[PDB]
């Protein structure tokens, strides 16, 4: 039915109490954990968290040799595109598309961040602006390199905003972007493609989001609720 969920927990800026707590959490059903950290947090995230269920993600790197390094560390998952790196540190469509394909071709498995601001979303161009930034990253990638790819959709208005996208507004995203990865990679690659929700979700909205056809897990903060959104994704 649905392939493996994914809830990654994105430290963007009290963690050893909050890896105490994940170390503890008896997780009952398959779903890929993941805590993505900072280059100065990864070795303590590292040595703290041991559930198996989980795995440490780096951040934005784009440097094959800083690649190599990490992997090296132990490493295998990373996240990128996430939306400061495009509207504050100038990441464009194929910049983003690069460092996923640079990760792909150095043994990663990538969470690839997309989502469109607050005004492509009211001028209704949600649609286009999404698939531009996921055609982009298609254009450096081969089929077999999907199985290495996880979608975010994170609309920017979402995103520590409170504004968390209705079930509704979730559920067209993703089955967009599914619809279109049928359509030009293939319906055996739609199929096993995990595509989180990212904005605004917590313990409360997270079970429902997950109900829906499109939604395979999340993308959230490193807060203490991560716990309910990891039990959300059934
Ligand atoms: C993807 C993400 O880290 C969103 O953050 P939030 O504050 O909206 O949960």
């Amino acid at each position: 039915s649905k392939p493996q969920p994914i809830a990654a927990a994105n430290w963007k800026s009290s963690l050893s109490e909050l890896i105490d707590l994940f170390n503890s959490t008896s997780i009952n059903h398959d779903v890929q954990c993941v805590v993505a950290s900072t280059f100065v947090h990864l070795a303590m995230t590292k040595e703290r968290l041991s559930h198996p269920k989980f795995v440490i993600a780096a951040q934005n790197a784009g440097n094959a040799d800083a690649l190599a390094s990490l992997k090296d560390f132990g490493v295998n998952w990373i996240v990128l595109g996430h939306s400061e790196r495009r509207w504050y540190y100038g990441e464009t469509n194929e910049i983003v598309a690069d460092k996923v394909a640079a990760a792909v071709a150095s043994g990663f498995m990538v969470i690839a961040c997309i989502g469109e601001t607050l005004q492509e979303r009211e001028s209704g161009r949600t649609a286009v602006v999404v698939l531009t930034q996921i055609a982009a990253i298609a254009k450096k990638l081969k089929k077999a390199d999907w199985a290495k790819v996880v979608i975010a959709y994170e609309p920017v208005w979402a995103i520590g905003t409170g504004k968390v996208a209705t079930p509704q507004q979730a559920q067209e995203a993703h089955a967009l972007i599914r619809s279109w990865v049928s359509s030009k990679i293939g319906a055996d690659v739609a199929g096993e493609l995990r595509i989180l929700y990212g904005g605004s979700v917590n313990g409360k909205n997270a079970r429902t989001l997950y109900q829906q056809r499109d939604v395979n897990g999340f993308l959230a903060g490193l807060k203490p609720e991560f716990v309910d959104i990891i039990k959300a994704t059934q």
